[PDB]
């Protein structure tokens, strides 16, 4: 472990000369504001500049990058040194960017609000976060109670040498051993335990003593214990290796007196490569609880796994789950690719450490990739016309197991289309060690691919360190501003690394060392990650690496941050306590802590760092009427150019799924406007400070339709009132619904109602609560609405209670953005997976994903699902037409009155078949359903089957296809009446079924026959 721990601290070291405190880009000591580059006008800017009062205001192009935008500035009063960062905000401009790429301008361009930039030289920025040279120069880091009792040890052996009274002396010498043992979590080596029952043979069996010999035994046994405990400081190469794996479970160490009072003890062994089993899980004997000094649970049973060690997986690790009071697990190769030998103390928590002991051969076994092919590689038309087909395909869902090994083979002529490697990958057959030369020599000679398509590179099922790196290798190709917004997926992503020093941890750690916003993300994401319970302990390491890396400037501002959040957590829980009027005078004297550590301590906003405070408003400050009891606190803006900072923050509710409900909407928006749609969405953050309670951003002049409905039309008339203002106020919200709508379906957020929906002054719609984000099931299965679109929300659409060109617009935009998602099934589907890890409830399994993709539909034609979403649209507005629209949406995404195939040699043979009587039935249609007597081969008793000349004449045309028309019997072909016509088919089905099962045994045994004749829910009862 410490061992391991020391490697990384090392490389951590390395990884920190490429990023020494003199380089500015590196370290800057601010934050860059967030750019999207966004696709296809001109705007007023108010620019501070040192000398002048009042700050110059011009009309600034969009189109022109900040340099020339500085330049053009320098004009009304060194190059490089001038900088502009946003008023009251401490985040800089990006300087080879245009002016809209920023999301501060475009958020300022949307809200309508006034452009306020400071023009300032490098030397006048605040940078109290820059790293310094004392954090650079120093060590990366992240009280002895034994010494005491092994001094006392070796005193009472040099007593012992003493032959006066040597049996009194080994009593003091055996009790030191006891309380060594005690101290090193209770376990008791079998060395020892051996060691000290010679030591009481040789000290009562009266140039060396058989004392001396025995308790220089002893010492060698304790010093052996203690290299085991601490686990710190002729090759020959695993492949050659034969031998079965195998491993000797002893005993579980220190264990409890509430254990012996549980009757039998077990373990579960498993064995796993990319998180699946590779074999049925072994079980252990059931043992009671030994007693020698302690009580344990000794086993010594040796458990042997089908497989040799050269078949061993460098990645594969070994689950030990106790009887579920813990489970353990352990890597069978070591950081350095040693095969693991030797006792091994693994250690497991309760409401505690388990010896096992491996084959400690003289020899040590180490593990080696195989070396590269270099081949460095023809078209054949049809086939390519069809393969092409697969590799359009959305993901590797989508994808039949012939289709995968159709791929697999045609695999070199994939080599002009980098994106399909994860479906090649997904498509290969076996994972065995002389395959990987063919799959490694292929994948070092691959074209780098997107890096938004590497993240299903990084899931458990691609869990091959050579694949995450190459993977970790192309991610080096995106913007930290992209990076930051699924930086959360890449946190779950570093659980499917079994060693600490992963290539994706060094990718992190040199992102977050490259800009402070990453590190500032990575540090909650990181936080709120510490509460698992198995990863828990790496997510604390890499955490404490980042910590040190970041430097005290930035740690001390996170430490800061961290007290002001459980400040603010411990007032907001005091708010739950009182119902009564009390409760707004709790707020108060709750301040007094809060606004103390104010003093003297300049702490940034944990959801916005760019904004720094000073001290509360009171008198601003308020709680918020519902359930929760969350607080809206107005702080007061350090930079007196900055506006006073309103933000709430919520204890008792996860927001977990609230994080990743707003991400997955953010990135909706983001691939929308990088089309060249701008649905002008509302994006509020979100931050989990802890647990179940965090900080969310606040939306000015907007309200809920509860609050609107006690009071629509005269909300946003109120706010705009000249009817030239409303229409173009009114224009924003037929945009802003329709993402709205697009975002409820595609997630699956039925949840919609008064309180949930909310609308701003400006008239955009957004979407506040996502208790149930991904409740898609709920939706698909039972009778939840998709989308609810008010009689109001039309009304607001231009024209009230009449059909209008602005309603078809709508529906263009809401197809326009279900396609431009739909496109990127895969990279939504790749975040929801990444996001499984978490224990987030709702995205727990991976039909979860699969349901998400049945609602995008990524098969369909783009044409298609235009018509389907319009259907859609079209329902929200009858119950009678979403009945329709229900069933057409479930037909949608899914012999036939029989689904599952079965064989005479499970039902048994049939001797006797006629039918017996015909029955009239009107629902679903005025059909006749024929009762068919059935007589198995040995049963006594007549089983009976009902089915409709339809399900005969299905059954006729399914044999037709397998068997000749000469050697199938004929099948029965307006006059008569409806009644005799059933009384004749009767008896002509009757001869048609004699004829069948007498005909041949090839016919009269097929498949098709018998589960025609196999019992269901209509033929029994
Ligand atoms: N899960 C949630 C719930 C509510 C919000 C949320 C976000 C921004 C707001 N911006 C402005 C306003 C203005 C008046 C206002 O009342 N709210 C608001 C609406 C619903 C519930 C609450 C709550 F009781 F939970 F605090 C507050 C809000 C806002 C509520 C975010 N996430």
């Amino acid at each position: 472990q410490n061992d391991e721990v020391a490697a990384f601290c090392q490389s951590i070291m390395k990884l920190k000369t490429k990023f020494p405190y003199t380089d500015h880009c590196t370290n800057p000591g601010y934050l860059l504001s967030p750019v999207t580059v966004q696709r296809n006008a001109s705007v007023k800017v108010s620019i501070e500049i040192e000398g002048l009062q009042l700050p110059v205001t011009f009309t600034c192009d969009v189109s022109s990058t900040v340099e020339i935008i500085i330049m053009q500035a320098l004009c009304w009063v060194d190059v490089g040194s001038y900088i502009l960062k946003v008023c009251g905000q401490e985040e800089v401009l990006q300087n080879n960017h245009c002016l809209g790429s920023h999301e501060h301008i475009q958020n300022c361009r949307k809200w309508d609000t006034e452009i306020k930039l400071q023009l300032l030289t490098l030397s006048a920025m605040c940078q109290n976060l820059a790293r310094t040279a004392e954090d650079d120069e120093a060590p990366v880091d992240l009280r002895h109670p034994v010494e005491e009792l092994l001094d006392s040890y070796h005193y009472q052996v040099e007593l012992a040498l003493q032959t006066e009274n040597q049996h009194r002396a080994v009593d003091q010498v055996i009790k030191a051993v006891r309380k060594i043992c005690s101290a090193l979590d209770g376990v008791e080596t079998p060395s020892v335990t051996e060691a000290v029952k010679k030591l009481k043979r040789a000290v009562n069996l009266p140039p060396e003593n058989p004392v001396q010999v025995s308790m220089d035994h002893l010492t060698t046994a304790i010093y052996d214990l203690l290299r085991l405990h601490a686990n710190s400081s002729n090759i020959k190469e695993a492949w050659t290796a034969t031998e079965q794996l195998q491993f000797t479970v002893y005993a579980a160490h220190g264990i409890s007196s509430n254990w012996v009072s549980y009757e039998k003890y077990y373990l579960i062994c498993s064995l796993s490569h990319n998180g699946k089993d590779l074999f049925k899980p072994i079980q252990s004997k059931k043992v009671g609880t030994y007693k020698n000094f302690f009580y344990l649970i000794k086993w010594d049973e040796l458990i042997i796994f089908p497989i040799q060690i050269s078949q061993l997986p460098l990645e594969s690790v070994l689950h030990l789950t106790l009887f579920a009071l813990g489970k353990v697990s352990l890597t069978l190769f070591d950081f350095k690719r040693f095969l693991t030998c030797g006792t091994k103390l693994l250690y497991l928590w309760t409401s505690i450490v388990l010896q096992v002991d491996f084959p400690s051969p003289a020899f040590d076994i180490i593990y080696t990739s195989p070396q590269i092919d270099r081949n460095i590689i023809t078209l054949e038309s049809d086939i390519k016309g069809k393969l092409l087909d697969i590799i359009h395909r959305d993901s590797s869902f989508g994808l039949s197991k012939e289709d995968k090994v159709f791929l697999w083979e045609n695999r070199y002529y994939c080599l002009k289309h980098p994106n399909c490697l994860p479906k090649i990958l997904a498509s290969a057959p076996n994972w065995k060690w002389a395959n990987l030369a063919k799959t490694y020599s292929l994948l070092h000679q691959w074209p780098p691919l997107c890096p938004l398509a590497a993240l299903e590179l990084l899931d458990a099922k691609f869990a091959d360190q050579e694949v995450r790196s190459l993977a970790v290798s192309w991610m080096e190709a995106i913007s930290d501003d992209e990076l930051a917004d699924l930086l959360p997926q890449f946190v779950q992503a570093l659980k499917y690394e079994i060693y600490l020093n992963s290539s994706l941890v060094r990718f992190l750690l040199s992102r977050a060392l490259g800009n402070i916003q990453i590190a500032h993300s990575l540090y909650w994401l990181l936080k709120d990650a510490l509460h698992d319970t198995h990863f828990g302990s790496r997510y604390e390491h890499v955490l404490g690496a980042l910590l040190s890396v970041g430097g005290k400037g930035l740690r001390e501002e996170l430490s800061k941050q961290m007290k002001l959040v459980q400040l603010l957590g411990g007032v907001a829980e005091k708010v739950r306590q009182a119902s009564g009027s009390t409760r707004q005078v709790v707020l108060q004297k709750s301040m007094e802590r809060v606004q103390s550590f104010f003093l003297r301590n300049k702490c940034r906003l944990p959801l916005k760092p760019s904004l720094v405070a000073k001290e509360l408003n009171i008198k601003s400050c308020s709680f918020f009427s519902s359930n929760a009891m969350p607080l809206k606190v107005t702080m007061v803006n350090a930079d007196p150019l900055g506006e006073e900072i309103n933000v709430m923050f919520k204890v008792g509710e996860d927001l977990r799924q609230d994080m990743l409900a707003l991400q997955m909407i953010k990135i909706m928006d983001k691939i929308w406007l990088k089309e060249g749609l701008d649905l002008r969405m509302v994006i509020f953050r979100c931050l989990s400070t802890g647990r179940d309670r965090g900080m969310v951003e606040l939306v000015p002049a907007s309200d809920t339709l509860r609050k609107i409905q006690v009071e629509l039309a005269e909300w946003l008339r109120k706010y705009n009132p000249s009817e030239e203002e409303y229409e173009k106020a009114s224009e924003n919200f037929i945009y802003s619904c329709a993402g709205c709508c697009v975002a409820t379906y595609v997630l699956g957020i039925c949840d919609r109602h008064n309180d949930n929906i909310m609308l701003r002054s400006t008239g955009h719609m957004f979407h506040i609560d996502f208790g149930k984000f991904l409740g898609h099931a709920q939706m698909f299965g039972s009778f939840r609405a998709p989308f609810v679109l008010t009689s109001d929300m039309a009304y607001v659409i231009n024209g009230g209670e009449k059909p209008t060109i602005r309603f078809q617009l709508f529906v263009d935009l809401c197809c326009q953005a279900y396609n431009l998602i739909r496109k990127q099934t895969n990279l939504f589907l790749n975040l929801l997976s990444l996001m499984i890890p978490s224990g987030l409830p709702e995205l727990t399994s991976i039909q979860d994903l699969k349901y998400v993709r049945d609602a995008l539909q990524p098969q369909t034609t783009d044409a298609e699902a235009t018509i389907f979403f319009t259907r859609l649209i079209e329902s929200s507005l009858a119950t009678k037409f979403n009945f329709f629209i229900h069933n057409l949406a479930q037909l949608r995404f899914s012999l036939s009155f029989s689904p599952k195939t079965y064989s005479f040699r499970q039902d048994g043979r049939i001797k006797e078949v006629s039918v017996f009587t015909y029955h009239k039935k009107y629902n679903p249609d005025k059909h006749y359903i024929y009762v068919v007597r059935i007589l198995r081969e040995g049963h006594l008793e007549p089983s009976f089957v009902f089915r409709t000349f339809d399900e005969f004449q299905e059954l006729h045309n399914k044999l037709s296809i397998i068997f000749p028309l000469w050697k199938l019997p004929g099948f029965p072909n307006g006059r008569t009446h409806i009644k005799d016509v059933a009384a004749k088919r009767k008896i002509e089905l009757n001869s048609y079924l004699q004829s069948l099962m007498n005909a041949s045994t090839d016919v009269a045994e097929c498949d098709l026959v018998c589960t025609f004749f196999h019992p269901l829910l209509r033929d029994e009862k």
